[PDB]
């Protein structure tokens, strides 16, 4: 287990969307789908040119899994995968310019729901989630878990638990009030009021 600080613009980021008051936390789930589809995309379009990328899973898809007992909210995608470099250095590196202008969009009035148009949706997880822990595999790579319940910090350690193929699974550890998130109903609204031009489908798993 190796433990980061994130970048400072990014730590600063996270700070305010943990603590500025702000109702439309739904948002959170079209920035993971959105996420989710631009890795897809990825795959996608490598295997048009190697098919044998896809051996690791033919399937392209988003599956959506709440679980009402862990209090938790999983969001699967079978996309391109990330790297160790991906976790630690890549992900920050491309989304600081990003972050800096959106903070300072923030500071002039916008909304936190411009986000994804920074290309920083994925913070906005911490809107309903005090932690949140990602497993992904990319090929030709080993799996990796990285984690993080903000302050500063996130942890990377190689994963030995199930084995995923290829791809990429956000699992939200939801904050006690904002179990609405785990139910049928809402995640059908929002799915539908804000992700319904996807071009993979997208799998709501009901509890049993
Ligand atoms: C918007 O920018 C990005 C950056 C990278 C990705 C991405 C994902 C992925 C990432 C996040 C995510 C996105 N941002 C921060 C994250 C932080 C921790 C864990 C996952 C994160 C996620 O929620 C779901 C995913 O399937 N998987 O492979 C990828 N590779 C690329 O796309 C190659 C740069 C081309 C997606 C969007």
């Amino acid at each position: 287990v190796e433990t980061f600080a994130f970048q400072a613009e990014i730590a600063q980021l996270m700070s305010l969307i943990i603590n500025t008051f702000y109702s439309n936390k739904e948002i959170f789930l079209r920035e993971l789908i959105s996420n989710s589809s631009d890795a897809l995309d990825k795959i996608r379009y490598e295997s048009l040119t190697d098919p044998s990328k896809l051996d690791s899973g033919k399937e392209l898809h988003i599956n959506l899994i709440p679980n009402k007992q862990d209090r938790t909210l999983t969001i699967v995608d079978t996309g391109i995968g990330m790297t160790k470099a991906d976790l630690i250095n890549n992900l920050g590196t491309i989304a600081k310019s990003g972050t800096k202008a959106f903070m300072e969009a923030l500071q002039a009035g916008a909304d936190i729901s411009m986000i994804g148009q920074f290309g920083v949706g994925f913070y906005s997880a911490y809107l309903v989630a005090e932690k949140v822990t990602v497993i992904t595999k990319h090929n030709d790579d080993e799996q990796y878990a990285w984690e993080s319940s903000a302050g500063g910090s996130f942890t990377v350690r190689t994963d030995t638990g199930e084995p995923m193929g290829r791809g990429t699974k956000v699992i939200l550890h939801l904050k006690e009030d904002q179990t609405e998130y785990l139910e049928e109903r809402r995640i059908k609204e929002i799915v539908k009021k804000h992700s319904q031009f996807i071009g993979y489908p997208i799998t709501l798993f009901v509890e049993k």
